[PDB]
C-alpha cells in the first residue's frame, strides 16, 4: 500500500513529446495502438523505464520498431510496465506497444468504457493507463495525434481533443477520424467519444480577438431535445469569463457531451467536456427546478477549468485545489452573478459548514493541500473544492474587486503554458496586495497556513461601548482544535467583513470594513460610534470559521429583520435556532436518561416567531430567502454542535421546534401558499427552454416549503391541496405532492401516478426513486425494498444506486432504527457495488462519516458494518483506504 507524499515530488527522468494513437472499436474488444516519441531528462539517473498501465492486455511491445522480450526484457504485473534500463536508449526514442481492453464490461466508469450505446473514457486522475501505458502523471506533457475508428452504424459520431484532420471509409463497414492536437497537455485531459450522438450547435464571437467559436452539444437522439439550457449556459460562460477575468476561448470548437453513466458531475477534457446526463440535461416537463441552476453551475465549472486547469495546470495532484478550488470559486461567482439571487451564496455556505465542517471535524480531515494520499480517487473531497473555494474566494474579499482582478491576472499571465503549484497562486495574490497596501514589505506568508492547516477554525467575539466617549470595541479571538494532522495549531489570516447596525433605525453606521484579524486575539476599535450599534458579523461569510457572535436573541432577531447583508440574516436565524435546539435537546435528553413521567420544554421565543411572520408577510422580501428562515438547520450542520448525538432525541427536538411554530403560523403558511400559486406556477414560458427565471423557482421552493410544513402539521384539509399539487406541470411540484403526501392514506395513489409520469424519462425516473426514497414513510424500508425489485434490479448505473439509497440515509428516524437495520442495509450496498464501481462505493458511505458523533450505542452498530465491509475479502483498494482511515485503524 504505497503512501505518496507532497515533499518527494520530483521531476521524471524521461520526457514523452508526442502521443499517437489508434484506437479501433469492436464488438467484443478495443484495440488501442500507441506510438509514445520519447527522450532522456536531465534528472534521469540510469533507472529502468516503468510505464503505468492497469488491466492492459498485451499483444507486442517495442522500442524503435524492435520489439520486445517479455521476462528478459520487460516485466508487466497488469500495474506497472517495467522495461529494464539496460534495454533504455539515452537519446530520443520511439516506444510503442498494442494493448487490448474492452469498454463493454468496463463497470467502474474509469479508462475507456460504455455508457449504454456511447463509447467515452474518463481519465481523471489515473484513468489513462487503463487505455494504454503512459507515465501517468499531470507534469508529464505531450503532443497528441489520435486515430479513432469504429463500426459506422453504431458509432457515426467520433469525437477526441483538438481538430478533426481526416474522415475515412473502412472495408467492412466502418470508418475512422483522426484529430491532432498540437498545444501540449497532461493526459488526464485526453478524451474519445463514439456514438450516434444528436447535437445543437450555435457560434459564439469572442469578446476581444472576434474569433468565431463553434459550440456543440451533444446526448443520444431520444434527448436531444433537453440540450437547449445547456448551450445556453455555455454561452453565458464564455461571456462572464470574458467580461469578468478578460478571458476568451482560444480553441475553434467546444464540445460538451452528456452520457448516461458517470461517476461525478462532468469532466474538463480539453475542446471536448464530459458529462453526467443529469448535469447537462432538461427540460420544463422533465426536470424538477433543480437541474436549471445544476446545469449553470456544471456548464460554467467545466468552462473555467480551461484557463484554471487546462492552460495553467497542476505540477503534480497535490495542486488539486489550485484547480478546483478556484474553478468552483469562479463558478460561484458566474452563477451569483447569473442567478442575481442570495440563496446562490447562501446554498454554498449550507453545504459547506454541513457537510464539509463534518468532514473537518471526522477521522478524515485534512488540509485543502494534503500532505499525503493512498489513493487519488479519494482525494477529490467536499474539503480541496468547497473549502478550497472559500479560500480562493477570501483573496477577492481581502483585496477587493479591482485588485483581485490584477491578482488574477498576474498569475494567469505568468503561467499560462506552464505547470503550477499553490504557491504561485499566492504569490501573484501577494503582487496584488503589496500594490493595494502600498507597500513593498507587505506579504500574504501566513495566508499559506489556510493550505496546509486542517481544521475549521472558530472565531468568537466580545464587545464594549462606552456611550460617553462614542467609542466601540470589538474583540475577536481564533482557536482551531488540534487534530491528527498539527498538534499545535497556528493563527490564521480571517478576514471579517462587518457591519454596524444602528438598533433605532437600522441603518448602517460605518463604511464597508474588512477586519484583518491575523493573531490568536486582537480588539478591533471605532470612534464616533453615536449610539451602541448591533454588530452585522462575517458579511457574505467572509471566511470559512464556526462564528460565535455572542449576541443576545434579542439583537438577532434585529438583525434578521433590518440587517443589510443576506448571510448575516440568515445566520442569525441559524443562531437563533441552534440556541433552541441544544436547550430543547437536553430537556428531551435529561427526561430520557432519567425515565421521567413529566418534564418541561423550553417554547421557542415569541419575538423570533413574530419576525418570522413579519419577513413572510413582507411582499418585497425574497422568496428563496423566505424558505430558509422557516426550515431549522441541516441535521450535519447540528451535529457538529452536540457530542454523542442521539438521533431519536433529535427527532424529537426538531419536531417540537417545528410544532412550536406552525400552531402559531399554519394560517399564515396556508395563506402565503395560495397567493404565491399565480407567480411560483406561471405558464407563460413553460415551452421556451431558454427562458429560466430564478426567482420564480425560488417561490415554487417556498410554496414546496411551506406544502411540506402544513402537510406534516396536518393542517385542515391540506389533502384537498396536494391532490391539487399532483396536477402542477412542473415535476418540482408534482413530485413535492408525492413526498408530502407519506402522511396520507393516498400515497401509494400518488406513487403509481407520478411513476406512470417518470417512466419514460431516464432523469426523470432518478428525481422519482429520490423522491420515493426521502418519503418520510413508517413503511419505507418494505418500500426500498420494492424499488429494489421492481425498478432498480442489478443496475450498474451510478445514479439509479445513488437515487435509491442516499436520500434515504437522511431520514434521521429511520435510517438511524436503534437495531442498525439501515446502517446494515447501506454497508451491503457499498460491498455490493464495490464489486464493479469502487469509486461510486466511497461515495455511498458518506452516511458514515459522522459514525463517532453519535450516541454510544448507534457509533458501535456503524462501527460494527464498516469492520464487516473492511473484512471483505476482495474489498477494492480505494473502499478500504477510505474506510481504515474512517475508522482511525
Ligand atoms: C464541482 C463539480 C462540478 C466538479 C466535478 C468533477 P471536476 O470538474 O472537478 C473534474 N476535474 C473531475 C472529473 C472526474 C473525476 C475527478 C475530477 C464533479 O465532482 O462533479
Ligand atoms: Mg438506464
Ligand atoms: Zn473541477
Amino acid at each position: 500500500p504505497k503512501i505518496h507524499y507532497r515533499k518527494d515530488y520530483k521531476p521524471s527522468g524521461f520526457i514523452i513529446n508526442q502521443v499517437t494513437l489508434n484506437i479501433n472499436i469492436h464488438d467484443q474488444e478495443t484495440i488501442v495502438r500507441s506510438v509514445l516519441d520519447m527522450d532522456i531528462s536531465k534528472h534521469n539517473v540510469g533507472e529502468d523505464l516503468v510505464f503505468d498501465g492497469v488491466g492492459l492486455k498485451i499483444n507486442e511491445i517495442s522500442i524503435n520498431n524492435k520489439k520486445l522480450v517479455e521476462g528478459e526484457e520487460y516485466t508487466y504485473d497488469n500495474e506497472f510496465l517495467t522495461i529494464f534500463s539496460k534495454f533504455v536508449p539515452k537519446s530520443k526514442f520511439a516506444f510503442s506497444s498494442e494493448v487490448i481492453i474492452h469498454p463493454e464490461t468496463n463497470y467502474a466508469l474509469t479508462g475507456l468504457y460504455k455508457s449504454k450505446n456511447i463509447i467515452v473514457s474518463q481519465c481523471e486522475a489515473t484513468g489513462f493507463r487503463r487505455i494504454t501505458f503512459f507515465i501517468d502523471r499531470p507534469d508529464m506533457m505531450a503532443k497528441y495525434d489520435v486515430t479513432v475508428t469504429a463500426d459506422k452504424e453504431k458509432y457515426p459520431v467520433l469525437l477526441s481533443n483538438g481538430d478533426k484532420v481526416n474522415e475515412f471509409e473502412i472495408p467492412g463497414g466502418r470508418h475512422g477520424a483522426r484529430f491532432n492536437d498540437p498545444p501540449l497537455k497532461p493526459c488526464y485531459l485526453f478524451a474519445v467519444v463514439a456514438g450516434d450522438l444528436k447535437h445543437l450547435s450555435a457560434t459564439y464571437i469572442t469578446k476581444y480577438t472576434k474569433k468565431k467559436v463553434e459550440l456543440y452539444v451533444f446526448s443520444e437522439e431520444k434527448y436531444v431535445s433537453k440540450l437547449q439550457w445547456a448551450l445556453e449556459c455555455l454561452k453565458k460562460s464564455m461571456a462572464f469569463d470574458e467580461d469578468y477575468f478578460g478571458l476568451e476561448y482560444d480553441l475553434s470548437r467546444l464540445n460538451l457531451v452528456a452520457v448516461s453513466d458517470f461517476n461525478v458531475g462532468a469532466m474538463e477534457n480539453k475542446g471536448l467536456n464530459i458529462f453526467n446526463a443529469n448535469s447537462l440535461l432538461a427540460s420544463k416537463k422533465n426536470s424538477i427546478d433543480f437541474s436549471y441552476a445544476r446545469i449553470l453551475t456544471v456548464v460554467g465549472h467545466e468552462y473555467f477549468h480551461q484557463y484554471t486547469g487546462n492552460r495553467v495546470t497542476l505540477r503534480d495532484w497535490f495542486q488539486l485545489t489550485l484547480k478546483e478550488g478556484l474553478t468552483v470559486h469562479r463558478e460561484n461567482l458566474f452563477s451569483e452573478e447569473m442567478t442575481k439571487t442570495v440563496t446562490t451564496r447562501l446554498s454554498h455556505v449550507d453545504l459547506l459548514r454541513s457537510v464539509q465542517f463534518l468532514e473537518d471535524s471526522s477521522p478524515l480531515s485534512h488540509p485543502i493541500r494534503p500532505e499525503s494520499y493512498v489513493s487519488m480517487e479519494n482525494f477529490y473531497t467536499t474539503t480541496v473544492y468547497d473549502k478550497g473555494s472559500e479560500v480562493m474566494r477570501m483573496y477577492l474579499t481581502i483585496l477587493g474587486e479591482e485588485y483581485y482582478k490584477k491578482g488574477f491576472d498576474i498569475y494567469i499571465k505568468k503561467n499560462d503554458g506552464n505547470t503550477a503549484t499553490c504557491e504561485d497562486f499566492n504569490y501573484a495574490m501577494e503582487q496584488a496586495y503589496k500594490m493595494k497596501k502600498a507597500d513593498n514589505s507587505a506579504n500574504l506568508n501566513q495566508y499559506l497556513l489556510w493550505f496546509s492547516q486542517s481544521g475549521t477554525p472558530h472565531v468568537s467575539f466580545k464587545y464594549n461601548y462606552d456611550a460617553e466617549k462614542k467609542q466601540y470595541s470589538i474583540h475577536v479571538n481564533q482557536y482551531t482544535k488540534p487534530d491528527e494532522n498539527q498538534k499545535e495549531k497556528k493563527p490564521l489570516f480571517i478576514p471579517i467583513s462587518v457591519g454596524l447596525i444602528n438598533p433605532e433605525n437600522g441603518k448602517e453606521m460605518i463604511s464597508q470594513t474588512t477586519l484583518e484579524l491575523t493573531k490568536e486575539s486582537d480588539t478591533f476599535v471605532f470612534n464616533n460610534i453615536a449610539v451602541k450599534p448591533i454588530p452585522s458579523l462575517f458579511r457574505g461569510f467572509s471566511a470559512p470559521v464556526y462564528i460565535e457572535d455572542q449576541l443576545t436573541d434579542e439583537e438577532r432577531i434585529l438583525l434578521l429583520k433590518y440587517d443589510s447583508d443576506a448571510f448575516v440574516r440568515y445566520n442569525s436565524c441559524t443562531n437563533i435556532y441552534m440556541k433552541q435546539i441544544l436547550m430543547n435537546y437536553n430537556e428531551f435528553l435529561k427526561a430520557k436518561n432519567e425515565k421521567l413521567e413529566s418534564f418541561q420544554l423550553t417554547p421557542v421565543n415569541a419575538q423570533f416567531i413574530d419576525a418570522i411572520k413579519y419577513l413572510l408577510e413582507d411582499p418585497h422580501a425574497d422568496a428563496g430567502f423566505k424558505s430558509y428562515i422557516v426550515s431549522l438547520p441541516q441535521d450535519r450542520y447540528i451535529i457538529n454542535f452536540v457530542s454523542n448525538l442521539d438521533t431519536d432525541v433529535l427527532a424529537d427536538t426538531k419536531e417540537y421546534i417545528y410544532k412550536q411554530i406552525g400552531d402559531k403560523l399554519n394560517d399564515v403558511y396556508y395563506k402565503m401558499f395560495k397567493s404565491l400559486e399565480a407567480k411560483a406556477d406561471d405558464l407563460t414560458y413553460f415551452n421556451d427552454e431558454s427562458h429560466v427565471d430564478f426567482d420564480q423557482m425560488n417561490m415554487r421552493t417556498l410554496r414546496n416549503t411551506l406544502l411540506s410544513l402544513l402537510s406534516k402539521a396536518q393542517y385542515p384539509n391540506i389533502l384537498n391541496e396536494i391532490i391539487e399539487h399532483s396536477k402542477s406541470p412542473y415535476p418540482s411540484n408534482w413530485l413535492t405532492s408525492l413526498s408530502v403526501s407519506a402522511y396520507f392514506d393516498k400515497y401509494f395513489e400518488l406513487y403509481d401516478k407520478t411513476y406512470k409520469l417518470s417512466k419514460d424519462d431516464e432523469l426523470l425516473l432518478q428525481e422519482w426513486l429520490k423522491t420515493v426514497s426521502r418519503s418520510d414513510r413508517k413503511d419505507i424500508y418494505e418500500i426500498l425494498k420494492k424499488l429494489e425489485n421492481e425498478v432498480l434490479k442489478d443496475s450498474k448505473n451510478p445514479n439509479d444506486i445513488r437515487a435509491v439509497y442516499l436520500p434515504f440515509t437522511n431520514n434521521l428516524r429511520r435510517f438511524h432504527d436503534i437495531s442498525g437495520k439501515g446502517y446494515k442495509l447501506i454497508a451491503e450496498v457499498i460491498t455490493k457495488t464495490d464489486k464493479f464501481n469502487p469509486m461510486v462505493a466511497t461515495q455511498l458511505c458518506e452516511p458514515f462519516k459522522l459514525w463517532n458523533k453519535l450516541d454510544t450505542k448507534r457509533q458501535e452498530l456503524m462501527l460494527n458494518e464498516m469492520n464487516t465491509m473492511l473484512q471483505e475479502p476482495q474489498i477494492s483498494n480505494n473502499l478500504k483506504e477510505y474506510l481504515l482511515r474512517l475508522t482511525n485503524k
